[PDB]
């Protein structure tokens, strides 16, 4: 089973170190196959003009052929680039699994934590099982991630 | 039959963008004989109403034949971000408009991410990007080549 | 007798269209109180991309506009607020000027249930009634009982 | 060296993962300079979505903070950088603070093609040498040839 892992934790050199391989890490632990776009498609600076439309069929390659993505969603707003990723994904009736440990709210509805397009590609009533606030309930065995390997 | 556009855009947060953005560029998008489907416009107590919005707006992105993107702001609108994912995965045409002069990029070939490009040719992408009001109604970019073309 | 000057912080000068058709009905709205208003991107003339041998005098004339105004008048509308917006309200709270907000977003970015927004914007306002100083409407602006009118004629 | 007193602001205690990985390596390397950290998240303990009987006080808190500071070192990732250190950097720079900028984010977020940022963060620093003031990475926040090493002896 293949994750795409969408973040914007590869733009910052502290958060690509520190903060991506514990959450690749807990995926894997589940048995996942790991797609982060960053090292697998090699983005690793502001790209060169002549690169740039490469990099971005890579990615858009990699969310059509992934079983599921794992959207990083932190921030005021969520990262532009994530977004494009999770609507394609959406598109393409690919699994859907959302990560926000960020507990500022970013939204236009009292419903969800963000702009209800995000979770238009998940369920009406049990949305939340599918939305992880901490990178140690990736493992969670009552969540959407297990119950869709198992 | 005209063709189909839906118009996503963050104009409908604020009341005063609402009223006074959005008439213009509906009105510009009308005058190429488009069909033009705002979400905003397009729409209140219950407790599903956010997720019966979310279906409403997912439909209109499936059946529209384009979307013409506003894409101002640092960053661009989440909601507009993953309406646009939405077209570019269903083969839709795509359009985008900014005129902020602002940049919000991760790269030196586009002034945006490079993923709102993705379902853009490589070469001749400007064709497709409109950077001001008057400048939708130009016989000489996308938006007339495809309705007529 | 001169007039109270009002800066007008906003993002709107970054967006032709949004330059065009938001700012001057505000400006307006101002002025019809009296008000001296101060808006930036015409003022010290920011209307594209910054050539690099102009942008720090771009950046000291709005500065010395902000010591220079009586009071703030921060468009804070975005998700989230405006960075330049963001720089300019600190300094008008550090030099004790007068502080009004603006925000006819409905959508909320904030890290609190207190206010709607980012804490540190009302660090500048009473810790009760700063609702008074908070303006969700352009047609709000005039209302003889909210503070910027009360400014005026206090 | 002087002991100086560094606020650093930052967006990084909003997530639980960036509070407790990203925080402590930046605390840990002003400290290796012998700076005394003031890190508003732990020190004036906002650890959630603030209760609105707190929220007053922790904004007064954070402000007394930078006024009582020698420097603000900005955390300044992010497109836009975070409105609360965009509100606190324009207090230091107005309060004649020491200010000192970071981002190891390689996107651009800019209005100008001379700083890499809205040119009003750049206000308080000077034309020719701004460059001094930005650490773009945690290794050279050590650097005894930027802003941070020199302003510490003289
Ligand atoms: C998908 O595209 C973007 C550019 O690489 C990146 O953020 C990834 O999430
Ligand atoms: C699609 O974008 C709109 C504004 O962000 C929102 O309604 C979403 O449905
Ligand atoms: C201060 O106000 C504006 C908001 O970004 C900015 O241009 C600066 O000129
Ligand atoms: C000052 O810094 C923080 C970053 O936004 C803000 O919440 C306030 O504590
Ligand atoms: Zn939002
Ligand atoms: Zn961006
Ligand atoms: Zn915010
Ligand atoms: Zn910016």
């Amino acid at each position: 089973k293949i994750i795409y892992l969408a973040s914007p934790y590869g733009f910052s050199q502290q958060q690509k170190t520190l903060l991506l391989p514990p959450i690749v890490r807990a995926l894997e632990a589940l048995g996942i196959e790991v797609w982060e776009p960053f090292a697998r498609n090699n983005q690793i600076d502001f790209s060169q003009a002549d690169w740039a439309y490469r990099v971005a069929q890579a990615d858009l390659q990699d969310v059509k052929n992934c079983d599921g993505i794992f959207a990083v969603v932190n921030g005021t707003p969520p990262d532009e680039g994530v977004m494009v990723e999770l609507g394609m994904a959406i598109a393409l009736n690919k699994a859907i699994f959302l990560f926000r440990d960020d507990f500022r709210r970013c939204s236009d509805n009292e419903r969800y934590p963000l702009n209800l397009m995000l979770f238009a590609g998940l369920p009406e009533i049990g949305w939340e099982n599918y939305y992880y606030t901490s990178v140690d309930e990736i493992q969670s065995h009552d969540k959407a991630l297990y119950k869709w390997l198992t």
